[PDB]
């Protein structure tokens, strides 16, 4: 029955754009069925033809999908019950809500101890490693999603399931997008350690996260985002903290180097850092994760177009850039733009 | 260049002769290069023709390869640098042994702290959890492999490698063998929880952890392995520790219902648990891993032959037994046996 399978993974430090990615292939492929293993470090964008932003920590983003019976968020998920319960909510359409028995849940105990610091250098404090860690540690009492759920009023609207119960829907499945988060050199085991996430952060990992099963995930195709100039999170120096190296093929840069005001952060109103793009980076992703098709973003920030030409060309040596992106909406996005087409598209998004 | 990669994953708890398995398939496909994510919970067994063991904790099996180039512990190990340079020194022939820079190292102060107990109830309490969790915590000054290990005299038979080095290693290899550990129902997502490891158990989590290429996983056959009758290790009541239900459809049984001496643990000497087979658990575990191929061990335990070919049968509906098990020998293992192949064996072994 399954003759579908999209995994979207993020090939570089995050924030390559898997919100509009998300979006643009629900609507493109129709999706009956969104899979994720969320946790609460960042939220990830989508933004609406009038401008409307919609912002999701612990939902997928491809409900832009006119097929979508059910979202399903697996056993490695990382669960903010409250923010969850929000998001939910304020979904445009009727949908079933699935979560695995044994996502793991945060609490306030978890931010509480990642706001002291002293951990990650540059680690967003959601909580997200000390709730995971307090999952994989099974000291006696410890709740997962399945009982601290019956608690909580989130309980109303989700349907908690086991693997079997999972297993059965997935595999009477057409059509499903599993939407990573995060980005391939955050992994624990690929990247700069300890500049990194909790996790690996892989097409593999993201199939075992999901609870995909294996024979579903050998027919999935992979897409790998990445954006023109890959950015980090702030620093903090006041906590002495950098938020880490990039490839030795990038320099970091500023944005003033590309005409464009400094990107703060949501919250802490701390400086981004971005650097120029790495081919050694974007080969050993797409190597990493199998990536079969890529989506190159911020396509308008390179101060040439033959500057947005070459990293073009540096991917291209080892995928298909099929996706291209301008700006932040669906309609922002072109299927395999020819070179002529890229030539218009870059001038009239400058 | 790559042709053929075996991924070999346990199906129930653990225990059910993967180092049998992984001897016989090394000398069956003679693969150039042993992938593994090893942690030191358990030894896995190699019996010899004559009769002598060799116990791994942090070295795959798969030595019976006459084509053994390379032994690669991925980023995933959580490695006991003693035990590995121990069980290195004493392999039979010479291979170059690489390790991922990333992987975690288990310390004296993390078996300190599971030798406390009030954990994972029947925990082996090898360290291996904490261990893992102080890769995770990114605490600073954590030190994983690539740096504890220059302090180590291990250091002077391994090559520290990271993920670019290792892809090119793994692209140009003929031949991979890959070496699940652990077991598909101690999975910390599709287990019993508490009653379980501190990661996942699966095709995709062993993928994420060897560092394997998802193009590689990929082309990969999956062989899983089972035991007529299941088993968990010993509780452990003076602790308080019940080691963890079975499946439904299986019924806890005894050793001298099968007309065998009790099993007891290798230090504690404490009594083993078994059950009897649950196809459900078997289905379950087939599909979430891809199963191609399952490996069928302790065929000599059930007390008639009726009473094997029904767990034949079983598994079956979901998946070809190409491999039975008889012994603990590489000998005792045959290929597609026939049915009247199997009465002949079934009573030879008994
Ligand atoms: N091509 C684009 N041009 C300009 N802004 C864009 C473009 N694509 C996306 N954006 C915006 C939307 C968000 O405000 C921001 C980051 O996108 P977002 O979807 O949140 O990233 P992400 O989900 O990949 O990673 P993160 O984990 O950092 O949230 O960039
Ligand atoms: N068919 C068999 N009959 C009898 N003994 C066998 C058979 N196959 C293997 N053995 C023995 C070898 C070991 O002493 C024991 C368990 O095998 P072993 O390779 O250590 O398990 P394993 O590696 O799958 O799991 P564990 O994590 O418990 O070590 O069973
Ligand atoms: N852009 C982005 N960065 C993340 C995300 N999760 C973690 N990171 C980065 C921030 C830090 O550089 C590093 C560690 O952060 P944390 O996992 O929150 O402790 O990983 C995410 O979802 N998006
Ligand atoms: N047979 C076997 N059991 C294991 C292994 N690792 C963990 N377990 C089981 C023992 C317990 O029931 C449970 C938790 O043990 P631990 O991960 O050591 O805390 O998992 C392994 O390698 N082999």
């Amino acid at each position: 029955r399954v003759k579908n399978c999209n995994l979207i993974v993020d090939c570089q430090y995050g924030s390559t754009g898997k919100g509009l990615l998300a979006g643009y292939l629900g609507a493109l492929e129709a999706p009956q069925v969104l899979c994720m293993a969320p946790s609460p470090n960042a939220g990830h964008t989508l933004v609406e033809e009038d401008g409307t932003a919609r912002v999701h920590k612990m939902l997928p983003l491809g409900i832009t999908s006119p097929s979508l019976e059910r979202i399903y968020l697996g056993p490695g998920s990382v669960i903010d019950m409250d923010r969850l319960l929000e998001e939910y909510l304020a979904l445009p359409r009727q949908v079933e809500l699935w979560v695995h028995q044994n996502a793991a849940v945060v609490l306030q105990e978890h931010r509480d101890e990642e706001a002291a610091g002293g951990l990650a250098p540059g680690s967003t404090r959601s909580g997200a490693g000390s709730a995971f860690i307090a999952k994989i540690r099974r000291r006696p009492g410890t709740l997962l999603f399945g009982e601290a759920v019956r608690d909580h009023p989130l309980h109303g609207v989700v349907r908690v399931v086991d693997t079997r119960t999972a297993q059965d829907m997935l595999f009477r499945t057409r059509s499903i997008q599993a939407e990573g988060c995060q980005g391939y050199s955050l992994s624990v085991h690929h990247g700069a350690y300890p500049y990194c996430t909790a996790r690996d952060v892989t097409t593999a990992q993201l199939i075992a996260d999901c609870g995909l099963p294996y024979d579903v995930a050998r027919i999935a195709r992979v897409v790998g985002s990445m954006r023109t100039y890959p950015i980090r999170v702030a620093n903090r120096p006041e906590a002495g903290e950098w938020s880490g190296p990039c490839y030795p093929d990038s320099v970091e840069c500023q944005f003033a180097d590309l005409g464009l005001e400094q990107e703060y952060t949501t919250v802490t109103k701390l400086p981004r850092r971005i650097f120029t793009f790495s081919a050694i980076q974007a080969h050993e992703a797409i190597a990493q994760n199998g990536v079969d098709e890529v989506f190159l973003n911020f396509a308008q920030y390179p101060p040439s177009l033959g500057a947005l030409e070459d990293i073009l060309d540096a991917i291209e040596a080892r995928a298909e850039v099929t996706y291209v992106g301008f700006g932040p909406k669906v309609t922002d996005v072109y299927h395999t733009p020819t070179r002529a087409e890229l030539e218009g598209l870059y001038a009239r998004y400058r």
